[PDB]
């Protein structure tokens, strides 16, 4: 079943006010903690090296 459900003309209702923002903040904090454990720190100028 390559295409079980078609959502080409399905509109998401605007019932999101706070929970989506909380989930996004939690995901961003988790990603930042992972990158800090990897050895990255916050700064002003991006530098890969």
């Amino acid at each position: 079943n390559p295409q079980p459900v078609d959502t080409s003309n399905i509109t998401i209702p605007e019932k999101l006010e706070y929970f989506i923002n909380k989930y996004a903040e939690h995901s961003h904090d988790k990603w930042s903690m992972d990158k800090l454990a990897n050895g990255w720190i916050y700064g002003e100028i991006y530098s890969d090296s």
